[PDB]
C-alpha cells in the first residue's frame, strides 16, 4: 500500500517518466482525492456537449452501417443501441432538408427504423420466436424523374407507367430468395411472362446497352406485326397486340465499382436507376445486391419502339459470371416459372427474325431441348484491309457451317462462347443446373484441379448434362437462321486473351465429356438408333481430337518435307536444282530449322512470362515472320500442283483436301465470304496454333478465387483466436494454389515434350515418300466426314418441312 | 400535399410495399401527429439504458481506436467526443478489476487519456498553437515478473536490475525521433556507449536467439578477462571490469503477425516483454512501433554470464529488412552518437575474439572505414555424409581466401550476406547513408526498375559509397581472425532460394558499381598510386565479370570437345577407338547433346513456371544426372592426363589451373578442409553454373511494394472522389509491374540468346585444336592473379606488424 507516484501531467507535457508498482492495488482514497482535485474537465465536457447538439446525415448513416455489421456478427445489444440512435438521429435531422425528396426519404427511413427497432426489443425479450432475425423487407416506388410526354404506346397503367420500384435484397443464398418474402411488379400485377432474357454486364460503354435495347425492340416488333391464319404463323402465347407482355429482361451487372460511369448516367437516363434513393433506403440492410424495376419506353429519332418491361440487378461486390447466372437461374426463374430461357452478351445485335426462328423450331420439334443461333461478324466487307477481323470472319463462317452442321445432325453440340442460346426450362430443372453450379457450392479443394479447371468454360458442361439427363430423351439442334452479329477486336493481344480463355475452356470440357460419355448408355433412356449414332460420334470424336493434339509438329512435318526437302533434294517440278553450290541447298533448310526452334524458344519463354499487352512488337515481329513462310510454301506448293500433268489420285486428294471449303461454301449459298477472307486466313495458320495453344497452356493457373460484454482475459484469448484463424486461412490459400501451379506445370511440359520426341522420330527414321501418303489420307477421312455432315444437315432442313407429315 | 400513405408496420411485417411521392415536402402536423402515435419505442429505449448502465474494457479500448482513427484523419471534435468517452469508460472499469496489475495500469491510462482530451480541447480552443497534436509522451517501468535471486554479478542498481522500461513510439519519419522528445534509458542515465550491435530478427526459433546472446556475453567476458600493461592489449573505453558499460545490444523485429510465439514466450522469460501493458498502454496513440528497454542478466548451466543492455524495438506492421536498417541507423545512432557500428543476423554465432580482433584493426589502422569478418559453417566435419553442406563448406573456404584476400589487397572489399561487419560512425553518417536509403524515400517509379533491382542486396552500397566519398580516403579491410560461424540449408531448395536473392543483388549491385567507377577519379581524394591500383583492379574486374558472363557456355564447349570428341574422334590416350562399328562414335555425341539440351529446356521452363519448393523431384533428378555427368569427365580428364608422357607446358598449366587451390590452402593453413570437401563440390559445378543462374534471371520480378458535420451533396462528393483515388491508385501499380516485368524478361532473353548464339558458331567455325588453348590460358591468368592477390595479402597479414614502426 503506497501512494500513487505525484504526476498529474500525463498527456499534457511532452515526456514524463513514471513507475507504476503492481500489486499495491492502491488505496481508493487517494485516488478519489486525485480525481476530485481536476477541474478542467468540465470545459471540455461542456464543449463537447454542445459539438453533440446538433446532428448530421453522415453520421446517422455510419452508426446505421455500424448497427448492420454488429447485427452481422450475431451481437444483439449493441446492434439495438446502434439502430435506435441512428433512427431518432435520421427523424432529427429530416426536417433541416429543403429537398423535398430527401426530407420524404429520410422521414420514411427514420420510421422504418424505429419500427425494426421495436421489432428487435420484441425478440429479445423472448415474445417473438424467429431464427436470424432481419429488418422487415420495403420496397419503395417513385416518379421517374424525365417522362416523354410525346410517345404512343399500346396501352399503359398510369402507376406502371410513371413509377419506378426499387428494393434491395439480403438473400446470402439464391435459392432462398422466395422464402424470404420478396417479390417482383411481373408477379404482383398478376402477369405471367412465358419468355425471359438475362443480359450479363461488365465494364461496358453505353452504346452497346443501346444498340442490344434497340434490336431486342425491333424483334418484339416484328413478332407483333405476323399475321395469324398462316402455317408459318406462331400460335399462342406469341401472338399479335399482346407480345409485350410475355417477355421479361433481366439486366445483371457485376459490381458497382468496376461499373462504367456512363453506363450508369444513361440507365438513370432511361429512368432505371437513382443514385439517392440507393444511398438512403440501402443503409440498415447490408443488401447483398439492390433491384430496380421499370416497363420502359425508348425512342429513337423520330419512330417510338415498343415498351419493355426490366429488371436491373446490381450486385454489390465482383462477383464471376457464373455467379450472375446463378442468381438469374435459381431466384427469377423458381420464382416466375417460365418456359423458356435465354441467355446473351452485351453488344450482340439481333436480327429481326431471330426470336421467330428459335421459337418456331421449340415449338415444331417438342424434343429440342436447347438451341443456338448462328454468330457473325458486325461488318465484315467495311475496312477489309485489316487482316485479323478477315481471318476471324472466315473462321467464324467455316466453324459454323462444317463442324454445327455435323454435330447437329447427330444431335449433340459443343456451343462455342459467347453464343445466344436458348433453353426450355423443363430439361434443365433439376440436375443439369446443380451440376452446372457445383464450384459455386463446393471450395475448390474438395472437387482438385482438374474439375475447377473446366468451369471457365461452362455452356458445354449444361449441354452435356441435358443430352445425358437421366430417365430423358433431349437432344440439341443448331438454327442457321437465328443470325446475331458481335464486334471482335481489332489486335492481335485481344484476340490471344480471348482464344486464351476460350482454349481452356474447350480443352478442359472435350475432356470431361471424353471421360464421361459412358453415362448416355448407363442412365440415359433414348432410341436404339441414337445409342449407336452416338457410338459413331464418339469415335469420329476421339480422332478429330487425337489428331488436334499433334497439329504443330504435323504442320512442322508438311512444311519442313514439302518445300525444303524439294528445294534440297531436286523435288520441285517447276525448277530443277541439281545445279547450284552445294552450299545453298543445304543453307535453306539450316535457315528453316534455326529459325523455326529460335522463334518457338522465344514465344514460349514471352508467354509463360509477362502479360501479353507490354510485349505488342515481339508478337507482331513473330506473326509477321510466320506469315511470311507461310505465304511462300503457299505459293510453293500452288507452282508444284499446277506443274504436275496430273492424275485421278493427285485431283481426287486435292478436291476432298481443299475445295471441300468451297463447295459446302456455295451449297448453303455463302461463297463470297470465303472468295474475299480465304487470302487472310491462310498468311494466320501458324500464328493461330503456335501462339494461341501455347499462351492458353501456360497461362492455366489463372484460377478463381459474438460477446456483448467482457473482461480482460475474454479480449486475450480473442485476439489470439483470430490472429491463429487468420494464419490458417493463408496457409490454405497458399496449398491451393500450389496444387494448381503443379498440375498446369505437368501438363504444359507434357504436351511440349509429345510433339517434340514425335517430330524428331518422324524426322530422322521416315522418308518424305513414306508419309505424306498417310497425312493426306488422314486429312482427306476427316474433310469427308465433315462434308457428308453439311450435305446431311442440308439436305434435313430443307426436306424435313415437307417430308414431316409421314413422321 | 398530401398525407403518407397508411403504413406504420415498415420493418415489423416480412414485405410491405409502399409509394413514396417526391416533391410534396409532406405537412409538418400530420408527420408530428404519425410520431406521436407511437408508443413501443419506450420500452426498447428503457431496455437500451439499461444495457448501457455498465462499461467494459473491449469497449473502452475499441472506442480508444476509434479516437485515434479519427485522430489520424484529421477531424478533432468527434476525436475529442470519442477520446471523453474512453477515458470515462476506463476510469469508471478500472475499480471493478481484481488484479492489481489491472486496476493500476487502467487507472495510469484514464489520467492521461483526461488531462490529454484538456490539452486538445485548449488547442481547439486556440489558446496554444501547435502543429499535429499527438498525445504526450509517457514511459511506463514496471517490475520484472521473475528474477534470478541467485545471481551475480559486477554491480547492478534496484531500479537498473528489477525494473523493465516500456514505450510506444508513434514517429512516421525515423529522422524525426529525437526532436519529438522520445530518450533513452542509457542516455537518461547518463551513460554513453561506444559501440553498438543490431540484430535483425525474423521468424525465427528461440534457440538461434538464446545461441546468439550466449556468444555475445562470452565476447564480453574475453574482452573484460584481457590484462594491461602488454602491446596486444586494448586501451580506453574497452579495458577490463566497466566493458559492459560501453556496448548495446538492439533487436529489431519485423512484425508482430509474423513473431514465432516461442520467441514472444523467451523473451517474456528473460524480461524483455509483456502482453498486457502493450495492450493496455498502446491503446490511444496508434503506434508505428513499441520498445522496450532493459539490462538483462543470462545464466547458462551453474555459469553466470555478464550483464547485457538492450533495447527491444518491436514493429506494427512488416516491413523489409532495409526498414529496420533505417529505424536503427537513423534514430539509435543519431541520438546515442556511437563509434562504432556492427551489423548481424540472427543466428551468428561469434567465436571468443571476433570482437577484440575487430577493434584491434579499427584502433591499429586508422584508416578503415568498414571491415568485414570470416564466414564459416556450423559442424563441418559432422554428418559429412551430406552433400550440399561439403560443397557449400567448400565454396564459403576457397571464395574467402582468394576473393576476399585480391580484393582486401587493394583496400576494396565487395561484402556477401549475411556477414558480421563493422563500419565506424564517421564515414557513413552523410552521403552513404542518404544513397543507402534512397528507396525507402523516392517511390520506385520515379527511380525505374534497373535501380530498384540492385537494392535487393543492399550492402555493396554502403561499401562502394564509403570508398568513393568526396573529400575523403576511406578505404575497407578484411579480418582473417573475425569467426562467425552460421547454419545451412541442408536440401536443394533453400540453397536455390537464397543463391536466387544473393546472385540478384550481386550482379545489379556489379553493374552500378561498373557504371559509377569514375566517381573516385572525378570526386574522391585518394592518393595517386591509389588510384592507379583501383584502375588496375578496374581491369581485372571487367575481365572476371565477362568471363564469367559466358560460363555454361565455355562449360559445355569444354566438356563437349575434350569426353565426347575425344572419345569419337580417337583422342583419349589410355584407349584407342579406331575400332568399333561408327554407330557408338557417332552415338556418344548424340546422347549428349540431346540430353543436356532436354535437360536446359525441362529447367528453363520449371525455373520460369512455379515456386521450387513442390517441384523437388524434378530439380534432384537433374542435378543427380549433371553429378553423375561431372565425375565421369573427371575421371576421363584424370585418366588422360596420366597417360600423358607430360611436358612442361603441361605441368605449368596444370599447376596455375587446378594445383593453386591447394597451394592457397596449404599457405593459410587450411588445407584438410579442401582435401575432405574437393570431391563433394566438383560434383555439383553444373548444377551451381545452370540451375542457379536460370532460376536467378526468371524471378527478377520479385519487386516489393476530414469534415465532421455535412450534408447529403458533401456525401456523394466523397465517395466519388474516394473510387476516382482508388482506381487510380490501382492503375498506378499496374503500370509498374508491366515495366518491371517487361525489364526482367528483356534481360532474360538477351542472357540466353548470347550464350546460345557463341555455343553455335564456336562449334560450327572453330575446331578443339584452334579453342582449348585459349580456354587454357585464360583460366591460367585469372588463377594466377588470385593466387598473386592470396600470397601478397597473407604477406602483408604477417609483416605490417612488425614493419610498421618505419611507415
Amino acid at each position: 500500500p503506497l501512494p500513487p507516484p505525484s504526476i498529474r501531467s500525463c498527456g499534457s507535457q511532452q515526456y514524463v517518466t513514471s513507475y507504476i508498482p503492481t500489486g499495491a492495488a492502491f488505496p481508493p482514497s487517494s485516488v478519489q482525492d486525485m480525481i476530485s482535485s481536476m477541474k478542467s474537465y468540465a470545459s471540455a465536457t461542456d464543449l463537447v456537449r454542445t459539438y453533440s447538439e446538433i446532428p448530421s446525415v453522415e453520421e446517422a448513416l455510419s452508426t446505421l452501417d455500424r448497427a448492420a455489421a454488429a447485427l452481422n456478427a450475431r451481437r444483439y445489444r449493441d446492434a439495438l443501441k446502434l439502430y435506435l440512435e441512428g433512427g431518432y438521429a435520421m427523424a432529427n435531422v429530416a426536417e433541416r432538408q429543403a429537398n423535398p425528396k430527401i426530407c420524404n426519404l429520410l422521414t420514411s427511413k427514420g420510421f422504418e427504423t424505429l419500427n425494426w427497432c421495436a421489432r428487435l426489443c420484441d425478440w429479445i425479450e423472448g415474445r417473438i420466436k424467429e431464427k436470424h432475425p432481419r429488418p422487415g423487407v420495403h420496397k419503395v416506388g417513385i416518379p421517374v424523374s424525365n417522362w416523354d410526354e410525346d410517345w404512343v404506346g399500346p396501352f399503359m397503367d398510369e402507376e406502371e407507367a410513371r413509377r419506378m420500384w426499387y428494393t434491395p435484397v439480403y438473400c446470402p443464398h439464391p435459392i432462398d430468395f422466395s422464402n424470404l418474402g420478396y417479390r417482383l411488379r411481373c408477379v404482383e400485377t398478376g402477369r405471367r411472362p412465358r419468355l425471359m432474357i438475362c443480359i450479363t454486364m461488365y465494364n461496358e460503354g453505353p452504346q452497346q446497352l443501346k444498340a442490344t435495347l434497340k434490336k431486342l425492340a425491333n424483334n418484339l416488333a416484328y413478332l407483333k406485326e405476323q399475321m395469324p391464319g398462316d402455317e408459318k404463323s406462331l400460335t399462342g402465347a406469341f401472338a399479335g397486340d399482346d407480345v409485350w407482355q410475355n417477355v421479361l429482361v433481366c439486366i445483371v451487372a457485376d459490381g458497382r465499382e468496376q461499373v462504367h460511369p456512363k453506363t450508369l448516367d444513361y440507365l438513370e437516363a432511361i429512368g432505371l436507376y437513382d443514385e439517392d434513393l440507393l444511398t438512403i433506403n440501402s443503409a440498415g440492410i447490408g443488401a447483398q445486391c439492390h433491384l430496380f424495376e421499370h416497363t420502359l419506353q425508348l425512342s429513337v429519332n423520330g419512330k417510338c419502339l415498343l415498351p419493355i418491361q426490366t429488371v436491373f440487378a446490381l450486385k454489390e461486390n465482383k462477383a464471376s459470371k457464373l455467379d450472375s447466372h446463378h442468381w438469374y437461374f435459381n431466384a427469377f426463374a423458381e420464382q416466375i416459372q417460365p418456359e423458356y430461357t435465354a441467355v446473351m452478351d452485351v453488344g450482340t445485335m439481333l436480327t429481326k427474325s431471330a426470336l421467330y426462328h428459335l421459337l418456331f423450331a421449340f415449338e415444331r420439334n417438342h424434343q429440342i431441348g436447347g438451341a443456338c443461333g448462328q454468330l457473325t461478324v458486325d461488318n465484315p466487307f467495311e475496312n477489309l484491309s485489316n487482316w485479323v477481323i478477315s481471318a476471324q470472319h472466315f473462321e467464324y463462317k467455316i466453324s459454323n457451317i462444317l463442324d454445327k452442321s455435323l454435330e447437329s445432325c447427330f444431335g449433340f453440340i459443343s456451343v462455342l462462347p459467347g453464343a445466344f442460346s436458348a433453353y426450355r426450362y423443363e430439361a434443365i430443372r433439376g440436375a443439369p443446373l446443380d451440376a452446372y453450379f457445383q464450384t459455386l457450392n463446393i471450395e475448390l479443394d474438395v472437387l482438385g484441379p482438374f474439375i475447377g479447371n473446366m468451369y471457365l468454360a461452362e455452356d458445354r458442361i449444361l449441354s452435356f448434362e441435358v443430352v445425358a439427363r437421366k430417365n430423358c430423351n433431349w437432344t440439341m439442334h443448331y438454327v442457321k437462321d437465328a443470325v446475331a452479329r458481335t464486334d471482335v477486336p481489332h489486335d492481335l493481344v485481344g484476340l490471344i486473351s480471348q482464344r486464351k480463355r476460350w482454349l481452356n475452356g474447350a480443352f478442359f470440357a472435350t475432356l470431361f465429356s471424353i471421360w464421361n460419355w459412358g453415362r448416355i448408355y448407363s442412365e440415359s433412356k433414348h432410341t436404339f438408333v441414337r445409342k449407336m449414332a452416338f457410338l459413331v460420334f464418339y469415335v469420329y470424336h476421339l480422332l478429330y481430337t487425337a489428331f488436334g493434339f499433334f497439329l504443330p509438329a504435323n504442320l512442322y512435318l508438311a512444311l519442313f518435307f514439302i518445300v525444303f526437302q524439294g528445294f534440297q533434294q531436286n523435288r520441285l517440278e517447276f525448277i530443277d536444282t541439281s545445279e547450284y553450290s552445294q552450299t545453298v541447298l543445304d543453307c535453306a533448310v539450316y535457315i528453316y530449322n534455326f529459325s523455326y526452334l529460335f522463334g518457338l524458344l522465344m514465344l514460349i519463354i514471352i508467354g509463360l512470362g509477362n502479360n501479353p499487352k507490354h510485349m505488342k512488337l515481339t508478337y507482331y515481329f513473330v506473326g509477321a515472320v510466320f506469315g511470311l513462310m507461310m505465304m511462300l510454301s503457299s505459293l510453293v506448293g500452288a507452282g508444284i500442283f499446277f506443274s504436275t500433268p496430273a492424275t485421278v489420285h493427285s485431283i481426287v486428294v486435292s478436291i476432298l483436301t481443299v475445295g471441300v471449303y468451297f463447295i459446302a461454301s456455295a451449297l448453303h449459298g455463302e461463297v463470297h465470304h470465303i472468295f474475299m477472307t480465304f487470302t487472310h486466313y491462310t498468311a494466320l495458320i501458324p500464328s493461330f496454333v503456335n501462339i494461341f495453344t501455347i499462351y492458353s497452356f501456360c497461362n492455366l493457373q489463372d484460377l478463381s478465387w459474438e460477446t456483448e460484454k467482457g473482461d480482460f482475459k475474454d479480449v486475450i484469448a480473442k485476439r489470439r483466436a483470430l490472429e491463429e484463424l487468420r494464419r490458417e486461412e493463408k496457409e490454405r490459400v497458399e496449398n491451393r494454389k500450389k496444387n494448381f501451379e503443379a498440375f498446369r506445370t505437368n501438363v504444359l511440359l507434357t504436351w511440349a515434350f509429345s510433339n517434340l520426341i514425335f517430330a524428331l522420330f518422324v524426322v530422322y527414321f521416315a522418308s518424305s515418300s513414306t508419309y505424306m501418303p498417310v497425312l493426306y489420307i488422314f486429312v482427306a477421312s476427316l474433310n469427308t466426314c465433315r462434308l457428308l455432315g453439311s450435305i446431311g444437315h442440308w439436305v434435313y432442313i430443307h426436306t424435313e418441312g415437307l417430308r414431316g407429315r409421314v413422321i
